[PDB]
């Protein structure tokens, strides 16, 4: 009086809740469940899915290829499987024929497109080229699968792994890694572009920011008058360094409570309120701090050489030669359709980021840093953004202090 | 050419820039501040916030009050001065004045009533009560300040710090604790009560969406479908613990991908999509999940238990003794008039309580748990918690995994 498995499942350990009393239990719901599940087939799947043992078919298979000869280590033969679960289905020839077709799901799989592309796994160490030379096959000049013929050994007795490394990474070691190359970047320059667009958007809204924010200047120019009230003639000055900001919380009045800046800030909010906007004015400023302007630089760079190289080995490099590649390879086909969009966005990112290097450098000469120095342009924005939360978190503390003073004065 | 103070100030050793240059600096703008800012007197309190050297009248006057006898730790006495600074500027007169005056502003600082409150401050040792039984006075039967008359030996010979603690702590002994318990219920009630009042309900929340979730039952019912489909007859079930939840993801199917639960999810998904609103239905179970409704109880037991014994010590306490106290102490004229309405609010409470505990015991019998065991019903809302989370990485997860297939089948 419930549909039954004819093969036995795995089980599942619960701990019963002994009869249907006053309870959740009992309505016989799940009697109904269980006859619908089966009428539509629902409970057959399951039966597959969760069968207690492999089916034997499918055990000895494994069990076979398992004893097989192996020369990869026991990590990169594991890492084989797990990064290419998705072609489990596949004989080693059909998912062969798969990555060296390109399909489109194929490239559609950032992870495999790395994985083929990863160092440690690209890279043939003498002896390994060795020990698969025995089954290794050379396709230089061969121009279809069925005219190939030499087998020199045999590869089935290659385990899957193994299989595969070399039909790829062995024999075709000659323009592998130029052959990934090509495809990780006509399946990344797209957003790849946009990501760094993106970086150097929020950039180009902090330097305007600070570039047209006369209230901090304002503030700066309080900041100075008062500083030149307090310094003897020895340190009286003209202007004064970001240095300075990160150093205004070390002056405290006699209390000892109010520190430089809490003035600085109460003689700002009670004077010049309007002054106090740069701290709306700058959210920009606060954003852009987790970008490193050095770094985005260079990724363009490196962006625009990937491209550049690609373009190389496809006009004269381990890619310009079509006859040395295996006769189901198409990179070509799907890469030098590409590679002038690509190099198009490469020219677009360029240009925008020379534009706003000169732009940003200007705004430093322009707080008295230098453009020159590696450190002084890394943390430019960080500076003016730890001000601002200083000067935040002061402008609580005054907000506090003096709401207890107006009770105070009162009673 | 630059207001200059009279006497020297703190300095801020900034780094100037050299020159006004191509740049911010010297467009005037600071010389025009310092000049406004002097003629509103801003400069003049800066002189006297920052100046350098400590005014030597007051820096006597600290010697001096420096060097006299005390008998409280280097801790005790230090935390005395940080917790009352917003009363740097009284005599201890009129501190103390303030304290027992009760002052509005002394009541509406949380942060003393709860320092006078201090266990380690209120407790006097038996050997601090005869180091200050010297100085000490009675206060019992005297009926105004000018009319005790016994000094006994001196108390300004005492520093500042344990001049205070004789004051109150010592000299009121007899019921300070009492007065303070009294305080601290007389301004917290109200807030104590509104916390308590919300944390119930977000209980009340849960058990009424757990309550009335069909859904939730209905998915429990596929799970014990398929469950009694799976399990051989030791293990069929009328009906399962909640501890079945926590163990529906240790079952992977022979891929060894999919766990029990994502079948389940997909089944669900797929053939009785409505039933998948339990999630939605269940956020107040996510919100009630960090409270322990054992501990709400309890807060409201002494929430209620306080309100009650500040009752007794006034009508039968250390607090009915009106001649017992101090002539400037007025807490009854604070508290009396509070206690009804506090009670008021402590019967509502409970009323409440009472009523929300019944329910959820009630709502644990449903699902079969004992209402009688601590731990379960403390751990009750984590399961159903814990377990929507799980669904729902198992959705997110069938829906990726599905979506991969939704692609390869058509490549």
């Amino acid at each position: 009086k419930y549909p039954r498995p004819h093969k036995k499942l795995k089980q599942l350990h619960w701990e019963k809740l002994d009869c249907t009393d006053n309870s959740i239990w009992g309505t016989g719901k799940a009697e109904k469940f269980a006859d619908d599940l089966y009428e539509k087939g629902v409970l057959a799947d399951l039966e597959k899915a969760f069968a207690a043992r492999e089916i034997k078919s499918l055990a000895s298979k494994r069990k076979e290829d398992l004893q097989k000869i192996t020369f990869l280590s026991r990590d990169i033969s594991q890492q084989f499987g797990i990064n290419l679960h998705m072609y489990s289905s596949l004989s080693v020839a059909d998912l062969v024929k798969k990555i060296l077709n390109c399909d489109r799901d194929f490239l559609q799989t950032p992870s495999v497109v790395e994985f083929l592309s990863k160092s440690e796994i690209i890279e043939v160490s003498v002896n390994l080229a060795r020990n698969y030379a025995p089954y290794s096959t050379d396709w230089e000049g061969v121009r279809n699968l069925e005219d190939a013929k030499p087998p020199e050994k045999d590869p089935n007795d290659l385990q899957r792994a193994d299989q595969i490394y070399l039909q790829l990474m062995v024999n075709l070691e000659s323009y592998w890694g130029s052959r990934m190359r090509a495809l990780t970047v006509v399946t990344s320059y797209e957003r790849e572009y946009n990501e760094l667009l993106a970086k150097l958007r929020k950039v180009d809204k902090a330097v305007s920011a600070l570039q047209e924010s006369d209230n901090l200047r304002n503030v700066f120019n309080v900041i100075l008058a008062v500083g030149n009230f307090m310094n003897d003639t020895s340190k009286q000055a003209q202007g004064f360094k970001l240095s300075t900001l990160q150093r205004l919380t070390f002056i405290k009045d006699t209390t000892n409570s109010m520190t430089f800046l809490n003035y600085v800030e109460k003689i700002v909010r009670l004077n010049y309120p309007s002054f106090n906007d740069f701290l709306s004015e700058l959210e920009p400023v606060l954003d852009v701090v987790k970008v490193s302007i050095e770094q985005l630089v260079n990724d363009c760079k490196d962006f625009s050489q990937s491209i550049v190289n690609v373009e190389r080995s496809v006009e004269i490099g381990n890619l310009s030669d079509s006859s040395k590649f295996h006769p189901l390879d198409k990179v070509l086909i799907k890469t030098l359709p590409v590679l002038p969009e690509a190099r198009k966005k490469g020219d677009l990112l360029e240009d925008e980021v020379k534009l706003t290097i000169m732009e940003f450098e200007s705004l430093m000469h322009t707080y008295g840093e230098d453009s020159g120095d590696k450190f002084a342009k890394i943390s430019f924005f960080k500076k003016f953004a730890d001000f601002i939360n200083e000067y935040k978190k002061a402008q609580a503390q005054n907000l506090a202090a003096e709401e207890e003073e107006r009770l105070y004065i009162k009673h």
